[PDB]
């Protein structure tokens, strides 16, 4: 059973700007997603200090980057705190409204798209390179869900029946046809070294078979 939701108008506006604006420096999407993973890992690490059983769903705190050329996907996996259904439908978009307005105003004042993370809406930079984004996520207090959007104003949420994740979030970038450079080992390595070199969790770049 699949539920379909409309983005808030401000967030749809932001996604169209990201998809339609000419902007060559697309590689910053990966810094933003890794940063979000790092923040989620920080949150479960902090919570586990007062309730160690929150790590019963998995003690390892890490980030994996998995390219797949056959499916044309780049997947960013983390074992962070994960997202509830309420986060996916309501909470994250509510938080994002204010950051979106501020970001769109800054852009009109001369900021550029690479500053998106300073406004808390860096996830949407995924649409610089992805035609579709799938997010599989599992919080300790909720079931495993799959969120998906190809933009256009709507997203879906369903319970996920795939492989159980334990805890954390998998962001699956279905890359645009002309963005397959982000499946290349040498390119991902270059980007992580330039933008993400001091992230405090192990980042493993998987190689393709
Ligand atoms: Br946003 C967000 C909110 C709770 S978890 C999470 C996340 C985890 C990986 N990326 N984003």
């Amino acid at each position: 059973e699949v539920e379909t939701f409309a983005f808030q108008a401000e967030i749809a506006q932001l996604m169209s700007l990201i998809i339609n604006t000419f902007y060559s420096n697309k590689e910053i999407f990966l810094r933003e997603l890794i940063s979000n993973s790092s923040d989620a890992l920080d949150k479960i690490r902090y919570e586990s200090l007062t309730d160690p059983s929150k790590l019963d769903s998995g003690k390892e705190l890490h980030i994996n980057l998995i390219p797949n050329k056959q499916d044309r996907t780049l997947t960013i996996v983390d074992t962070g705190i994960g997202m509830t259904k309420a986060d996916l439908i309501n909470n994250l978009g509510t938080i994002a409204k204010s950051g979106t307005k501020a970001f769109m105003e800054a852009l009109q004042a001369g900021a550029d798209i690479s500053m998106i993370g300073q406004f808390g809406v860096g996830f949407y930079s995924a649409y610089l390179v992805a035609e579709k984004v799938t997010v599989i996520t599992k919080h300790n207090d909720d079931e495993q869900y799959a969120w998906e959007s190809s933009a256009g104003g709507s997203f879906t949420v369903r319970t996920d029946t795939g492989e159980p994740m334990g805890r954390g979030t998998k962001v699956i970038l279905h890359l645009k046809e002309d963005q397959t450079e982000y499946l290349e080992e040498r390119r991902i390595k270059e980007i992580v070294k330039k933008h993400s070199q001091f992230i405090g969790y192990p980042i493993t770049l998987f190689v393709e078979k």
